[PDB]
């Protein structure tokens, strides 16, 4: 560490600064998170490389401590978006952001790689109008939100998949389309039940296996689910249909990264200049 010299505290697995390497005069984020399986997974990462995935530079294991040393970004998409609150991102740039992410994500699950957090924090921009995953799959190596959290995973489920990225890939897409949270839940089942008062109470016809999932429990109370037109004006058809199919309650019939890239959505997608105030 005598290698880097912090200049502030970017957030908070663990803190995160912004620093310098004192020899190379790169700027990075630090992260200080040491069990050996955890060394093996991380060491993984360092070679999924993928320009819309934050490129782990190195991670230094010394001192029986672990800091994880990351390309630095200056904004983050929770900030953009807070900052273009009062006028709206414009449909162009969530629609190239929106694509670029499935790009990182198809990628990272081609290698069966899962992100399992994504969350307006932790998707970074830059002044290129590029979009990056931070914080990729070292889950498998203050208050955690539960806003992003897909329904298998609140139901209990132990082992999900990749579809647990592309639901929550789908609650960002909402929330930068209608500049607020979709599911803004503040407990398991506040976050369930939000879940379950918008797309209607799951059932056995629209989700097979549902009602003998761990946290599943007969007697949750029966919603009807609601219509997408009120639920993410004003969204064009095409946009609505692909965040249905990245919102399907089956993990097995949620769109993949790969389809959604295909999607009807993107056919005039472009790569847009954010206009970011460092
Ligand atoms: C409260 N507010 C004023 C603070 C700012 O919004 C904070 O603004 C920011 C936000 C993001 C960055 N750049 C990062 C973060 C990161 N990792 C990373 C992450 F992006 C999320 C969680 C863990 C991580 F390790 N890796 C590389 N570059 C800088 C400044």
């Amino acid at each position: 560490m005598e290698n880097f010299q912090k200049v502030e505290k970017i957030g908070e697995y663990g803190v995160v600064y912004k620093a310098r390497n004192k020899l190379t005069g790169e700027v990075v984020a630090l992260k200080k998170i040491v069990p050996s399986t955890a060394i093996r997974e991380i060491s993984l990462l360092k070679e999924l490389n993928h320009p819309n995935i934050v490129k782990l530079l190195d991670v230094i294991h010394t001192e029986n401590k672990l800091y994880l040393v990351f390309e630095f970004l200056h904004q983050d998409l929770k900030k953009f978006m807070d900052a273009s609150a009062l006028t709206g991102i414009p449909l162009p740039l969530i629609k190239s952001y929106l694509f670029q992410l499935l790009q990182g994500l198809a990628f990272c699950h081609s290698h069966r790689v899962l992100h399992r957090d994504l969350k307006p924090q932790n998707l970074l921009i830059n002044t290129e109008g590029a979009i990056k995953l931070a914080d990729f799959g070292l889950a498998r190596a203050e208050v955690v939100t539960l806003w992003y959290r897909a329904p298998e995973i609140l139901l209990g489920c132990k082992y999900y998949s990749t579809a647990v990225d592309i639901w929550s890939l789908g609650c960002i897409f909402a929330e930068m389309v209608t500049r607020r949270a979709l599911f803004p839940g503040d407990s398991e089942i506040d976050q369930l039940f939000r879940i379950f008062r918008t797309l209607g109470t799951p059932d056995e016809v629209v989700w097979p296996g549902v009602t003998s999932m761990p946290d599943y429990k007969p007697s949750f109370p029966k919603w009807a689910r609601q219509d997408f037109s009120k639920v993410v004006p004003p969204l064009d058809e095409d946009g609505r249909s692909l965040l249905s199919q990245m919102l399907h309650y089956d993990p097995n019939k949620r769109i993949s990264a790969k389809a959604a890239l295909a999607h009807p959505f993107f056919q005039d997608v472009t790569k847009p200049v954010p206009h970011l105030r460092l």
